[PDB]
C-alpha cells in the first residue's frame, strides 16, 4: 500500500526542498537528505483531474520510467559495460496524500522566479497517489551552465562523456534516450583528471577537464532485456511532433521519421540525432570564458565542427565512439 507524504519528505527534509524544474507530467526538487544533496520527481498518478494539460498517468504508465531508472543506476556498479554518465536512482516510493504546503512554497518561489507552465499543484486531496523518486544529485544543468564554461576543449570532454555513456548504453541495453535537450545533461565539479568507461570489456579514459557529466530524465527512453523492450510509446502522441522555435522540436520529427512511429523497435541513430542536436547548442548557444584565439583551440574549434557536419552519417553513439576522428 502507499506511504504517507511524510515518510519520503519529513520535516526538516521538507524544509530544505527547492524547487528546480518540472514537466507536464511531474515537479522536481531539490533537498538535503542524510547531509547528502538528492533530486525529488514527483508525478501525479490515477486520479481523475486534469494536471497541466493532462488526465494523470496511470502505473502501468510511470513503470517504464522507474524501470529504466533503475538499469541505468546499475550501470556505474558493473564490468564489461560501465559508466558513471547516468545517474544513480536511490528509491522509488507510492505516497498518498494531498501536496504538502512546504513543496507549495517552493512552487510559489519557482513560479515567482522563473516562472511555470504547470498548474499550482494544490487541489489534489488526500487519497491522491503519486509516484516518487529519489535520485542521486548530478550538478547544473548544461542550459544553466552556458555562460559558464571554460572554453571549448571543455565542450569536447562534455561531447566525448556524452557519447561514451550512450554507448555504454546501447551496447548492454539497446537504450534510446529520445528527448536529450540540454536540461537532461548535467555538469558536477570533480578533481578526477580522467573518467573511466568501460564498453564491452574494453576500458578507456576520457580527460574531464573538471568535469562529470550525468544523463538524466528517461521519461521518453526505451532499452530492452532479453527481448523485452520497455518504452514510452508515443505513437498517438501529435503534440510532441509540431513544436517549433529550437532545433530540439525538429529532433521529435526526425526520430519519428527514422523508426516510422514504431517506438517499440531499436533505433540507435535517435542517439546520434540528440548528439548533434548537442553539438548544435554548444557551436551556437554557448559563451565561453575562453575564446578560440590560440592555434590549440582553434583546432579543437575545427574539430568540433567537423563532428557536427559528420556525425549524422553514423548509425548509433557507438558508431561515434569507436570511429568518429574526434575521439581519437
Ligand atoms: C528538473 C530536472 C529534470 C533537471 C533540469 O535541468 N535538474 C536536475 C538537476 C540535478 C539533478 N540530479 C538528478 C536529477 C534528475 C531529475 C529528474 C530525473 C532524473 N533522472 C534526474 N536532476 N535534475
Amino acid at each position: 500500500g502507499p506511504v504517507p507524504f511524510s515518510h519520503c519528505l519529513p520535516t526538516e527534509k521538507l524544509q530544505r526542498c527547492e524547487k528546480i524544474g518540472e514537466g507536464v507530467f511531474g515537479e522536481v526538487f531539490q533537498t538535503i537528505a542524510d547531509h547528502t544533496p538528492v533530486a525529488i520527481k514527483i508525478i501525479a498518478i490515477e486520479g481523475p483531474d486534469l494536471v497541466n494539460g493532462s488526465h494523470q498517468k496511470t502505473f502501468e504508465e510511470i513503470l517504464p520510467e522507474i524501470i529504466i531508472s533503475k538499469e541505468l543506476s546499475l550501470l556505474s556498479g558493473e564490468v564489461c559495460n560501465r559508466t558513471e554518465g547516468f545517474i544513480g536512482l536511490n528509491s522509488v516510493h507510492c505516497v498518498q496524500g494531498s501536496y504538502p504546503p512546504l513543496l507549495l512554497k517552493a512552487w510559489d518561489h519557482y513560479n515567482s522566479t522563473k516562472g511555470s507552465a504547470n498548474d499550482r499543484p494544490d487541489f489534489f486531496k488526500d487519497d491522491q497517489l503519486f509516484i516518487v523518486l529519489e535520485f542521486e544529485f548530478g550538478g547544473i544543468d548544461l542550459e544553466q551552465m552556458r555562460t559558464k564554461l571554460s572554453s571549448l576543449a571543455t565542450a569536447k570532454s562534455i561531447l566525448h562523456q556524452l557519447t561514451a555513456s550512450l554507448a555504454v548504453a546501447e551496447a548492454s541495453l539497446r537504450f534510446e534516450h529520445r528527448d536529450l535537450h540540454w536540461g537532461n545533461v548535467l555538469l558536477k565539479k570533480t578533481s578526477l583528471k580522467k573518467l573511466h568507461y568501460t564498453l564491452n570489456g574494453k576500458s578507456s579514459t576520457i580527460p574531464s577537464c573538471g568535469l562529470q557529466v550525468s544523463i538524466i530524465d528517461y521519461t521518453l527512453s526505451r532499452l530492452e532485456r532479453d527481448g523485452i523492450v520497455v518504452f514510452c510509446d508515443v505513437s498517438m502522441d501529435e503534440d510532441l511532433f509540431t513544436g517549433d522555435g529550437d532545433y530540439q522540436f525538429d529532433i521529435y520529427r526526425l526520430m519519428k521519421k527514422e523508426n516510422n512511429n514504431r517506438w517499440g523497435e531499436y533505433h540507435p541513430y535517435s542517439n546520434v540525432l540528440w548528439l548533434h542536436y548537442l553539438t548544435d547548442k554548444m557551436l551556437k548557444q554557448m559563451t565561453f570564458k575562453t575564446k578560440c584565439n590560440t592555434p590549440a583551440m582553434k583546432q579543437i574549434k575545427r574539430k568540433i565542427q567537423e563532428f557536427h557536419r559528420t556525425m549524422l552519417n553514423f548509425s548509433s553513439a557507438t558508431d561515434l565512439l569507436c570511429q568518429h576522428s574526434l575521439f581519437k
